[PDB]
């Protein structure tokens, strides 16, 4: 049995913590590669409702949506926070999410 | 009296939990003082050649910068304050390494 490790664009399902919820959805961002190496990878948390923050990523599903939140970039150990593959974002909505970043961090 | 808001490029210490770590700002003054959030990277006193570290240089002292663990924190709710400010230099080190990982 070999493990699933997050490539670029997939949405996980991971723990954000222990004490109480136990799990959100995630974007992750860094690539294959780092992730694999590392046991840890650059993403950003999700959410069910969007409020017109203007960091908010839509994931577009095909009978409903949720919110990427581009400012929230998280470094996290998704192995052992026990990530799970939900899916996959759209290219553009992984686009999407690193040109908001890259509008806040030079 | 007013507290201190952290700018971008802004060495700060603030509490990592569970406590005290410094980090590297990376995130505009006008984002960090309308949110209470900061983008960060953790320093560490000791360079370990880890392929993400940036050699931030000082007076007395030196670290590194852990430019791929990118994180963002609740500045003003872990009582953030200034220990100084990285160069130019080192700041655009950090972004072109998160680049190199999070790029398009």
């Amino acid at each position: 049995v070999s493990r699933y490790v997050p490539d670029m664009g997939d949405l996980i399902w991971v723990d954000f913590d222990p004490t109480k919820a136990g799990h959100r959805p995630a974007v992750v961002l860094s690539p294959f590669m780092y992730n694999n190496k590392t046991g840890m990878c650059l993403c950003v948390p999700c959410t069910t409702q969007s409020k017109g923050y203007p960091f908010e990523v839509v994931l577009s599903g095909q009978e409903r949506d949720g919110v990427a939140l581009a400012d929230q970039v998280k470094s996290i150990a998704w192995r052992a926070r026990g990530a799970t593959k939900k899916g996959t974002v759209a290219p553009e909505e992984l686009q999407l999410i690193k040109a908001k970043i890259n509008v806040l961090i030079g």
